[PDB]
């Protein structure tokens, strides 16, 4: 089954799920000097004040916070988007080492790691068949680099312990997203897809520009995670990220 492994990471991806090799696929490189200032972007609506998250899951590739979205609480409008998305999930991509892990780069640069906090068309009912649409899906990208730590990661830094096999989870309540946000928002948008199995091209991408700071302590404890269940040999879970695909003829408009 699908991972990030010789035998079964992103170079083998197109057998099971041929969409790999698709015509909006994700992530991308961001060339910073061909994205184009768009001024008919209005501002960016990022409203976490109500988010309600329900619990964490290691799911064998990443951790999952996922939220209560059967009401209209964690929200994400403007910018590129038309109505609204809703909040579902966040997760991370992350290396092995500081030097790699951000599934986006910027002029071939790669960040420590990645946050996507996945959203939903509510147009469309719920994610199901949100997942069928073109524009059923809207992510925002936030890059993490080394630095000073993230004082509202620590919640979920210190709960990894609790599931650090596939499979397992812990309750995670009251989780405040807002605590993950850097400063700007200033973004790049494009349409892309998903970035793991099955891929889905159902995605309006909004990265940000200003990158997260997180502690080496703090990113040390994503890398103690494991891959494999409870009662398996040990693989770290580590380089749980999909290197940049083509463009092809995209256009990544700049927010700034
Ligand atoms: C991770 O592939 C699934 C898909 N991923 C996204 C949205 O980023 C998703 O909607 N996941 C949320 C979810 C998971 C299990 C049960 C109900 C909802
Ligand atoms: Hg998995
Ligand atoms: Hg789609
Ligand atoms: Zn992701």
């Amino acid at each position: 089954h699908w991972g990030y492994g010789k035998h079964n990471g992103p170079e083998h991806w197109h057998k099971d799920f041929p969409i790999a090799k698709g015509e909006r696929q994700s992530p991308v490189d961001i060339d910073t000097h061909t994205a184009k200032y768009d001024p008919s972007l209005k501002p960016l609506s990022v409203s976490y004040d109500q988010a309600t998250s329900l619990r964490i899951l290691n799911n064998g590739h990443a951790f999952n916070v996922e939220f209560d979205d059967s009401q209209d609480k964690a929200v994400l409008k403007g910018g590129p988007l038309d109505g609204t998305y809703r909040l579902i999930q966040f997760h991370f991509h992350w290396g092995s080492l500081d030097g790699q892990g951000s599934e986006h780069t910027v002029d071939k640069k790669k960040y420590a790691a990645e946050l996507h906090l996945v959203h939903w068309n509510t147009k469309y009912g719920d994610f199901g068949k949100a997942v069928q649409q073109p524009d059923g899906l809207a992510v925002l990208g936030i890059f993490l680099k080394v630095g000073s730590a993230k004082p509202g990661l620590q919640k979920v830094v210190d709960v990894l312990d609790s599931i650090k096999t596939k499979g397992k989870s812990a309750d995670f309540t009251n989780f405040d997203p807002r605590g993950l946000l850097p400063e700007s928002l200033d973004y790049w948008t494009y349409p892309g897809s998903l970035t793991t199995p099955p891929l889905l091209e159902c995605v309006t991408w909004i990265v940000l520009k200003e990158p997260i700071s997180v502690s080496s302590e703090q990113v040390l404890k994503f890398r103690k995670l494991n891959f494999n269940g409870e009662g398996e040999p040990e693989e770290l879970m580590v380089d749980n990220w999909r290197p940049a695909q083509p463009l092809k003829n995209r256009q990544i408009k700049a927010s700034f």
